[PDB]
């Protein structure tokens, strides 16, 4: 939403003027973060961990 | 309706003459009469009456 504003002075019996809320958006577009790793099965056998 | 009248004096065996009830109207057309006023909410509040 738009910021707060201030009311306007007006004459007695005169028309109240308009200043309503205005709207906008902030967008998101999530980015794929990725990470990978590969191990040979002989390494996977012989490792202590 | 038309006014009362007087009957015709006649000879014996003579034709009776006509003098039947004639009619008319008076029209009306009602005219719109109007009156109006405005008061402000501040005046309506503050007045002693
Ligand atoms: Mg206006
Ligand atoms: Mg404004
Ligand atoms: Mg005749
Ligand atoms: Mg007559
Ligand atoms: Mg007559």
């Amino acid at each position: 939403a738009s910021d707060e504003e201030f009311a306007r002075p007006t004459g007695q019996g005169a028309e109240i003027r308009d200043d309503g809320e205005t709207y906008t958006t902030v967008a998101w577009n999530a980015t794929k973060l990725t990470e990978g790793s590969r191990v040979t099965d002989e390494m996977r056998d012989q490792a202590m961990v």
